[PDB]
């Protein structure tokens, strides 16, 4: 429309800061620095734990924000430790505008009350983070179980009293989480209770039984702060995946290698 | 006409909160103990490593929604572990404790009202001797009964001063006293009129004993089981602190007095 | 018995929560302090071990349901201990502070509305040398008043960044600022004139001073006593933060500025 | 025509009390009460830990004592805790006569200096300790390693900084102790023998690799107070054994179940 | 006449500070504050435990010190807890000059190496400690036993594994220390010996048997740090006494009430 | 292909060095970064209250074998590292090794006689760059004394207060403290010429005060050097230096106490 532009603003603001708070918590659990791809499609974070066993892919679609503006595709490295420290002090119900200028070695967070009587502005030095080394697995999922996010969280926390490894067994009827160790042996069995209305949606293709490091399942289960339900997808000798939907305006997705023997 | 398949103990309580609250109490005093299961119910009797204090707990068979102890088996358990497992069991779930014929393992089974979740934990069991220490007896000259939680507060409070509390019983009240660096404290409770909360003294003479707060503290955890608590005393004799479980049982602690 | 004298000094407050909340506040700054008791009321005046910051607290005599300070006695107290004792005293119980002649010990007496419980604690007293001071006054050009708890939050917040906060006052609002490894933060508060919510700025010129957050933090504990809090400033001069104890007293802190 | 009765049942005196001291310490580590079979063949103690995972067998042959007398086979239950408390106060270099009478409900320990100017006498109430009496596994020990008792002790203490489980791997050419946990991963490898000619006397039949609870290895390693060397014997899916010889006049032998890591 | 008239002073220097260190330790065991009478005859301390069961009397004659000066008779109250804290840091082989100006209220300790390269000076605030209400008791008439100080110390420590009360029985033969409790029953018997030093010098008039609180005997036995030998004196239904000679320039003397029917 | 390398390998002959060092520095901070240049290993780190700073350097000639062609930074949990070094024999060798992107560093110990070999592996951090920079240059007054006397003197002064006052004079140096117990001082005379035995070398008289908590942490240095050197400057961080020399140093810096 007879109008050009060489500079950047890259300013996106969410209405309720509680979202960012709850997210960073989740992902800081896994890694302490990460890149923030901002496309016009929305913000993504893709990052892998220092042991290259687990992967976290988070996407916040552009309809997630009350205002969003990412002309070109800039990438922003951030210290998540610091970012968490700042978000810890930001009121849940305040707004939060994340902003970056043309090349400015610094990103800025701006918070404001509903009533406009208080305004906060924090500035973080940015990094410096080498491209992710990749990559996401592809990869087709035979069996799929969906359950209350917080029950899931409880179950991992519970299983950890026994071991540092959980064994997940899927049957059409239900799913069984199992653990062993000094204290003894535990299991929690969840029945599938069909055909409607909400409470465990198994949907397998065959029986399938994999094992996983609880350390990481625990880090993932933090997701329950974002979604009332959570979905786990499995495939034989293949990374499982745990998915937490954000309100149709995004997702948080974790992938973890099975234990091998 | 028909025996088999076997095998021989099942004890299910409706609300797991009971077991949770109990084990907490008794774990405070000892870290392993034997679980006599008669057809009369489950008892635990055990003494602290310094042989100064004694727990006796009994859960009568009417305490359980379902109970079955044909012969009298004894089950040693690590209370530390048992506590760890009970910590993860929902208060309002059921909890069936089960053991089979010579099975080196006892099993705890929890289930929702609603039957959509089922949990099952298994603990290796121990050979614990099975131990000497003889339960002592009355007569109990003086007897005081009070709100369980006030009692709890009072010990916690007295511990800011010393590691020893002095309990003095008088017609119309009881006085808990302590000393130490911080200074000197006392709490006095009056008796007389309605005693429900509210302090039912019922002495025979005045009587004044002293006790290790470390242990009174361990006992006071009992407040999680009974709104009220009863203390019984006798000169130069182990006092006793009793917490009733709903008429279906008791938790009873006994502690030696301090000497001068 | 006619030295004279004599001799007792009784100061009872209705709700012990006050004393609890106070001692907490001031224990944050110093661990022993003198309690001047005039017939005018109790004052505490004391300075931090680095001689950077000063507390002045006054509880007027109309603060107490019952007060008696014939002559002007001074009572040194270990605040650490006093805090330990007040921690155990129920918020809603009464609390009579009492001293006799010449009795090396002050006594705290608590009682519940319903008179069924009575507590009595005794503290050895000190021995505290007069405070080289003083107090500064009073030439406060422009000030600011805000919600006590917002203030508290703001300090706690600013500490994630630095150990120093910079307070900038302007017609319009006030800006708290900090720097450090994590980065740079500020919180700006807006409002025009004099009205409670939310910020009554009332300056004479713009003025910008800096302070040690360590101490602002200690002060902010005041939010337990007063919904609002007032800060007064003067160029190259100790600021002051004031917490009104309703209409019966105050808690006031003064802190040296930073050159920077 | 001889003398008939009495008195009296048992007298067992050792020259240097240091032995008893060092023994009880060892075994008190495993159990807090135990039975003392006194045959004319000597004193034995056989006892098992409360979890029925580990077994002590100690034998002091009759030639171990300067004077020994056990006509019939009496059994004496003892609180090892108490016994330890008493032995703690008995001088190493004093004599120590253990005595029990016909009736009695009490055993008596009597200590005396070389120079006869001091005499101590302690009396312990004895117990009825029940079975068992399991009482011992055998035999076919495929692989066998022998090493300095104190190095062994160090090695367990060391491995415990990592985990609560040690993995022992035996090869021609040496033995490798391994552990894992939060702190990280450790191993100690001992070479020899041989490494001709000649710790560490390995003498295997095949390679063999078992794991064990360090809690118990630790309890055992206390044995180093009795013997300069220590011998470990193993067999696949079978209780290992750790043996400490007493001067040809006896042994202390521990047996421990393998772990499933 | 060559005579002044002053208002001052007190200086008491010992060559080896180890003495003061070892003393204060002994006494601090019994009480935490005490008065230090300084005569020209020497320093005495007389004090009684908070339960008025046991009494210390210590005297350091003026020939004990390399330099001593107590013109008039001043009294100095001291916190023994603090004094112990300061003496803990003073080298055993350094000198130690204790001194007081007059009414200042502070006493000063001054330490110096043999080689004069280091000098330490500590100052303690002094107390008003109220005069000692209790009279020393009197009639020590035999029985009397003397023995190695450290054997004595051992014997109390030993007897405490059993009870909190020791029973001392004196006979022409020897002396018997006895105790009872949960652990069981112990005794130690010492025979009256030998060649040099006889090695236990009993010197009774009749047999005599009293009992005592081990708590206090223990506190006393700390005296073994000052004298190789120790002497105990008894009288029926009368405070015993335990005396530790320094060996000729002073004494430390404890008195303790017997236990009664 | 003449190699690079590649890698990192740093072996010391006697492990006692590493043991004694980590102890010292673990006293101040529980995690720290290990810059490995070809110049040697340095650690630079600051206490959580940003009052005190530790700089340690081990020059490359310190090691029987050293190889850091290029640079790499290794974060380490010092608590864990201390736990592992606690079990390593003083007189064993100790090779510290790291491979290309390996999330783990490895410690390898071996006896003189090659009959025992130990290998421990630590997960690595994750520690954000140090920030607060080294100060310079004190310049004016300087005292040097027996490391252990110094250690004693701090431990001693702590019975009184939590603050020590150091006064330097041509005569000597005076350490002073106050508190409930009372008041102490220790005075050291300048003896000489060399060595304990106290080498004062001032420019004017100068008197500063310091937190004993930290002087205590530093004094642990006496395990590395028989002597220790303190340098001061008015209203300026003092410094306490322990020199392995010429192989390396351990250096602490601490803020003075202000009015």
């Amino acid at each position: 429309g007879l109008v050009p532009r060489g500079s950047h603003m890259l300013e996106a603001q969410v209405q309720f800061a509680s979202l960012w708070k709850r997210l960073v918590e989740c992902i800081n659990g896994l890694v302490n620095e990460a890149n923030f791809d901002c496309n016009p499609g929305g913000l993504s974070v893709q990052a892998m734990d220092s042991s290259h066993v687990a992967l976290v892919h988070m996407l916040l679609r552009d309809d997630c924000f009350v205002k969003y503006q990412c002309g070109r595709n800039s990438i922003l490295g951030l210290n998540l430790a610091s970012l968490s420290k700042v978000l810890k002090i930001v009121d849940s119900n305040d707004s939060l505008s994340l902003r970056h200028d043309d090349d400015s070695d610094v990103v800025t967070l701006t918070s404001e009350n509903p009533e406009k009587t208080r305004k906060c502005e924090y500035q973080l030095k940015l990094l410096e983070i080498e491209a992710e080394s990749m990559g996401i697995p592809e990869m087709d999922y035979r069996s799929t179980v969906t359950l209350n996010s917080a029950e899931f969280a409880k179950i991992v926390r519970d299983m950890q009293v026994f071991g540092d490894t959980v064994t997940i067994a899927i049957s059409k009827e239900g799913v069984k989480f199992s653990s062993s160790g000094d204290v003894g042996q535990g299991y929690t069995f969840l029945q599938a209770a069909g055909v409607s209305d909400r409470g465990v949606e198994v949907t397998m293709e065959e029986p399938i039984t994999l094992s996983f490091a609880l350390r990481f399942m625990g880090i993932f289960a933090k997701g329950s702060t974002l979604s009332e339900r959570v979905t786990l997808k499995f495939a034989k000798d293949s990374p499982c995946m745990v998915e937490y939907g954000i309100d149709n305006v995004g997702y948080l997705r974790y992938y973890l290698a099975p234990k091998v023997d």
